[PDB]
């Protein structure tokens, strides 16, 4: 149907059809008379999968022949989403499969909806890893993603009476056609035990063994015939485990629980033993695999020339002492040489400055679980502090500030300090974030080793986040500038010469309207909710946290409702306000905010005076597949975190690429986004980082704003008195109390400027032509935010490898 | 190479080769340069599997069209063994695959050794179910095997210092190519809860739900294009199970433990809750599946015309009250009609008279786990006893003897009594066993309902147990009488006219010698043990239990050793004595017997005076795959249980078919075997059932035999004093004590006649021509013991269906 989706040739369509029928018969053991849509999905998935394996085998053979430097990306999360459409896109198979399935009497889009998300992540961090894998393959890097194959990914969110309910994400129930189990490459992982010292070095003995079984998933590059590997470990008990008999077999679960479930806390730090086990499990198995592959190319001098290890946050920080353990205890390298190799091999990406996310493990846990690793950490610390002492003689407080060991009630290990010490490069994820790191939390380390500190502004893959989810926009763009931009997103700048083009303006607005209509229909078909598709689609989708200030959005929504109730017969730009995102199950306040949003909906959506001028919808079960639906339909992107808190954001970039305007604070990547588009083309409001600092030094008093802003006072009075909860008048007392007395994120401080800025949004929306022209200026300058750019920078500035757009032979 | 293995045509060989290469590339994601033998096995398995599915789909379509009466065989065990060779044999693909793999530069027999046994059974009962499935498909019956897909089958047995060690049988580690998961037909199973009574009947409420997920495995008939289904249930927790969050997900294991592990006790009764859960789980899911299939053909009058349920032992006895529950509580049939349907549908096979195997469940377990079922059982009992009371007025002790409820310290339910009450047919598994049932343990029930009681003598499939494991013998037989006997084993009678044929005699003895050489080589290659292949292969392989009297064999072995030590320079027929079998992990005496066997080996195998005249080997990890190796190599089959204890035996039949002579008591099927061959062609010895009874009435005094048999006295003195355990002199005190004071199985009573009979064996073995002629007379009369005969009798006399040898279209 459309150009960007590839050719639908006669030979290819005929071949896909017969392979589809073959899989339905031989693979699924079905015939057309008993087959359900699910069976048809699987037949197609298997057909498309076959096209990957040829390329998969020769890519890995190619890496064996050419022996390039290998990139190992270690993450506890890979938020992959659905694989079918992505695979078709990257292999140029989408139109052919569309045709083949059409001729079989099937709708492909219907089949695509059957696939479960691979939900092996929480949000931003996990999705970044997934975008990164796509870009590394597209740029021809010999890269491997290493993680854990969780049996249960992020929970499915149900809303019951306005309250979040969790249910297990049993994503493997029907099987996963994309993975290949590799039980032959199973590796042992050691836990507990004790350390023995001998004539010739230390020995870790009396350990409990858990087996790590790998599952490989292919990662296709964009139309370059490169197929990389994501290897995920599954925990398996050894066959002599605990070997009454029956109980010993049943107790195998204790070992296998390691890979059972993803911690759903968006990596808020919870010092749980099971989480530490997960962290070591991925690290220990991965490093054995890395060394094995290296030896099959004694002299570890060349190790850093052939291996790069990227630590995604501090979660795999145990790679540093585990690499030391292997080189010193097993390979018998001396400490100094082993350390040199370790530092040159490892690099660390920091993802946030917020203290609640910082991993600080109690020493007593490491003592019991990983006794050899604790000894190595102590030695690293000692030698690191000796360097600090020599560089800044007599500076005793620097010594305690920089120590990897934190003293106090319970001694802890600061994993971020470990990572900086043991890595040759440390990067933040947006310019403002990387600057804050050097100025605040890692200032001491920057003073000692300034060369280590870098920035790598985050990005998103234009394959999934434009071509896949918004084919209509990808197509109208391709018509004017060709298809090259899909792997060279800087080419969207060429769209600036179409900002005064009346045909293009009409087409952009047309694509948006079609997306909005399609999403409005989806909401009715699957959730029975009615929305006006002519209203401004105002959307905030992201994990529920206080720093993201969903509550600030709530205050604006209520302001609009109160203003309508005051002057009902006055014209207001109609809005559909959509908010979605999961709360961590044990995060009481986050769950209360969800309830508040639904409670506002209950009042606003049923007021006859309001009509269809204002609607408030909580988007249930926000996840990658839903993101691909809601983002192309958005008009306004809410990016309103307190300045200095959102390290980067990536959702912001997704909205920019897809034709939404942004209302946001000068935080994270919002700053670079506004810089690229021009500030006149963004709706910036609120305190900057410097203003936040000034307020903290003076002392934040929320009562001041309440006293001086009558519209704000009314809302708080409404919340307190039970306007939004008639049967439970006191329901929101905790929210009000937090807002009034202990708000870390200064919601009231930005309220006035936010409401004012929102008025400016509504004014522009009244002028469709000028709205769309500003949209075009956003889309046209979104090029910097491709993960191809991000990964090219990692490659050249950290990993020391050259990206390549050159095809491998088909 | 050989005739019985089918054709190796040019088109078929070329097609197998390309499909082999296709699976290696697309399915295994490998190429020849990285592939291991395991990969080659899987490529072949997938290639052969493809040939099944076409036939599998049309068989099940055929059953849907013709709507025949369906046979449901319910068992907690199916001891399937390996599937690859069996599939090739039944599809006539063996020579073609042999050729195809040879041309690819691969040895097929090597690939066949890679397959794990499907070890979902303990021994005789599980293997019977597996032979039965093969025969039902071969005889064209619309039959379904229903069981549990255990994650862990029977443990692997390791011998360490003469002691049995157990390790988990992780049979699914590398995947199972034969099964097809059917998550779409997942069914809910209910546990716990309570019973509510309403205006319109009882309701079972507040239950915990466990999901039953089916896996289907194909069962090919012999060369008839019939492919039946074995459906095995896997336990799955529902997604809202227990829904802190992490713990709720981890606690899913509690529900899923139901299908985790096979109880390895050879069905010695252990009243464990988990076992009861397993029993209900298979029953509840199976019956829902049966009713579903029946409704997709209101009027349950025709239910018994379209459905037969065979209860394999009492393990699935809960089918009776579960069927009543469904018909009464859910379908709202009246009791009397529901009961009529239940009785006409169900039939029960008893497998033993030994009390330790009898299932008698504590009422308090059923009260908590299955409260509605207990109420139904009580009602069945009440109505049953009213019938007893009317038939035998005033016979109060009959009432208590026949009750399904046993009173005492703890009240129990007698599951065997439930089965007789609720079934239209009850059968034993050999003529002597079925007679004992009517005369002893079920005498009261036989008096009430004589028509219910039947015999169905067990059998074995001649496909697995001749053609597959002994191709050399199958071939020399086919040369004389053709191939028809493979599905018509009565034709072996034609071999009687070759008993004086010098060429045939030479060939039979040649096949045996080749088998013995092959097995002697196997023992060295895989276990580094040296045996003389010119010795008499004296073998006893079967589960270790006191009733099977492995100890009687041990006493003979020691007698031979003592006789050699007394007269070293006197000629004795050389023997290799092989004993193998697993002991239940908690069965102390069985484990001590294993240790004794190895301890005897330690003394006998290293005595220079003995030389290679006597060897004692314990065969490690006895299982189906090992049976297929050792049975064709055997000269003497030990079947020496105390008369009246071994209900049938099936190992005995396997040895008879494969050219071994039998030394045995008049027990189980041994009686019918001797009757078929003629007693002159069997080595029968020892007490008959009647002699055992006489001894019990008089009182068994083991001391009498010790006092009067000096050779026996010497052995006991040797055991007691530490001759076979120098470093632990008292090691065998428990064995001696049991033999002397509490031997339920009268080992000493049969000692003299056994030793004497063994002398007669050795005498015949000295005359190779006369040994072989007697062998020919055994093989020639083994026809009755085909499971095709057994199943034809079940079909006609219990299930009311006609077997068919007619082909389905290919
Ligand atoms: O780098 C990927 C994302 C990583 N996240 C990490 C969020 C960590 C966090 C989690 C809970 C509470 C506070 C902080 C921040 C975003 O700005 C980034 O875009
Ligand atoms: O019917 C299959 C077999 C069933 N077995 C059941 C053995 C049951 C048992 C298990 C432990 C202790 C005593 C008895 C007896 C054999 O004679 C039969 O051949």
């Amino acid at each position: 149907q459309i150009s960007v989706r590839g050719l639908a040739g006669v030979e290819n369509v005929t071949e896909l059809k017969k392979n589809f029928n073959r899989h339905l018969h031989f693979t699924l053991v079905k015939d057309r008379n008993v087959a359900t849509p699910r069976d048809y999905y699987f037949a197609l998935a298997h057909t498309v999968r076959d096209h990957l394996v040829g390329r998969w085998i020769r890519t890995q053979q190619h890496y064996y022949e050419k022996d390039p430097k290998r990139i190992y990306y270690l993450s506890l999360e890979f938020y992959m989403g659905r694989t079918l459409q992505n695979t078709m896109v990257n292999l140029a198979l989408e139109n052919a499969c569309d045709e083949a399935t059409y001729q079989l009497g099937l709708d492909m889009e219907e089949l695509e909806e059957i696939e479960e998300d691979a939900g092996l992540g929480n949000g931003g961090l996990g999705r970044l890893a997934a975008c990164f894998l796509d870009s590394m393959a597209t740029l021809g890097l010999a890269a491997y993603g290493y993680g854990i194959r969780y049996e249960f990914g992020i929970f499915n969110q149900k809303i019951c009476g306005g309250w979040q309910m969790e249910e297990a994400d049993d994503w493997l129930r029907y099987g996963n056609p994309w993975e290949k189990a590799r039980p032959e490459f199973t590796l042992p992982v050691h836990f507990y035990g004790r350390v023995e010292h001998t004539s010739q070095g230390a020995k870790w003995v009396d350990t409990q063994v858990v087996l790590a079984m790998p599952y490989d998933t292919p990662v296709p590059g964009y139309r370059n015939n490169v197929v990389n590997t994501m290897r995920l470990w599954s925990a398996k008990a050894p066959n002599d485990f605990n070997l009454g008999y029956i109980q010993a077999v049943l107790d195998r679960n204790l070992a296998e629980n390691i890979s059972r479930v993803l911690y759903p806390n968006d990596n808020f730090f919870e010092g749980k033993e099971l989480r530490l086990k997960q962290e070591y499990f991925v690290v220990a198995a991965t490093l054995q695999d890395i060394i094995r592959r290296f030896k099959s190319s004694t002299n570890f001098d060349a190790f850093p020339d052939k291996v790069a290890i990227q630590l995604n946050d501090t979660h795999p920080s145990l790679a540093i002492p585990e690499l030391m353990r292997v080189l010193v205890d097993l390979e018998r390298l001396d400490w100094d040489k082993a350390w040199e190799v370790t530092v040159k091999t490892c690099a660390y990406t920091n993802h946030t400055v917020l203290p609640e996310a910082l991993e600080r493990w109690p020493v007593h846990l490491l003592e019991t679980l990983l006794p050899r690793h604790l000894q190595i950490i102590y030695e690293i610390n000692q030698r690191f502090l000796n360097r600090v002492a020599a560089a800044f003689p007599g500076d005793v407080d620097r010594l305690r500030r920089m120590s990897l060991v934190e003293e106090g009630a319970v001694k802890r290990i600061n994993m971020a300090h470990l990572c900086i010490a043991g890595s040759h490069a440390v990067n933040g994820v947006a310019r403002i974030h990387s600057e804050i790191l050097k100025k605040t939390i890692f200032k001491d380390f920057y003073e000692l080793e300034p060369h280590k500190f870098q920035n790598k502004t985050n990005g998103i893959t234009p394959r999934r986040w434009l071509v896949l989810c918004n084919p209509g926009l990808a197509e109208i763009i391709a018509e004017r500038i060709g298809e090259e931009y899909i792997s060279d997103l800087d080419q969207l700048r060429k769209l600036l010469s179409y900002v005064d083009d009346e045909a293009f303006i009409r087409d952009v607005a047309k694509v948006k309207q079609e997306n909005k209509l399609k999403f409005a229909a989806y909401l009715e078909r699957e959730y029975k909710v009615h929305i006006n598709p002519n209203s401004l689609f105002d959307v905030q989708v992201k994990r529920i946290h206080e720093y993201k200030r969903q509550l600030l959005n709530c205050l604006h929504v209520i302001t609009l409702y109160n203003r309508i109730k005051k002057e009902p017969n006055k014209f207001v730009v109609p809005r559909t306000v959509m908010i979605g995102g999961k709360a961590a199950p044990g995060y009481h306040m986050a769950k209360m905010i969800i309830k508040l949003i639904t409670a506002i909906g209950d009042v606003v959506n049923h007021d006859p005076v309001v009509g269809d001028r204002l609607r408030v919808i909580f988007l249930e079960n926000y996840r990658v597949s839903l993101a691909e639906k809601v983002i192309p339909a958005a008009d306004l992107s809410e990016q309103i975190s307190t300045a200095g808190t959102e390290a980067s954001g990536t959702g912001n970039m997704k909205f920019m690429l897809n034709g939404a305007l942004t209302i946001g604070t000068m935080d994270g990547a919002n700053v670079e986004m506004a810089e690229e588009a021009g500030e006149e083309n963004f709706f910036i409001f609120g305190m900057r980082v410097e203003d936040v600092d000034r307020l903290d030094q003076r002392g934040y008093n929320a009562q001041e704003y309440y006293d001086r802003i009558p519209e704000l006072r009314q809302i708080i009075e409404q919340l307190s008195s039970g306007f939004f909860s008639p049967k439970q008048p006191d329901l929101f007392k905790d929210i009000v109390n937090m807002l009034m007395h202990h708000d870390r994120f200064k919601v009231f401080a930005d309220y006035e400027e936010y409401v004012k800025c929102q008025e400016r949004v509504s004014a522009l929306y009244k002028n469709p032509r000028e709205w769309t022209r500003m949209v075009i200026r956003n889309i046209a300058t979104s090029g910097k935010f491709s993960s191809d750019r991000t990964i090219a920078q990692y490659a050249r500035e950290i990993w020391g490898v050259e990206p390549s757009r050159q095809r491998l032979p088909a």
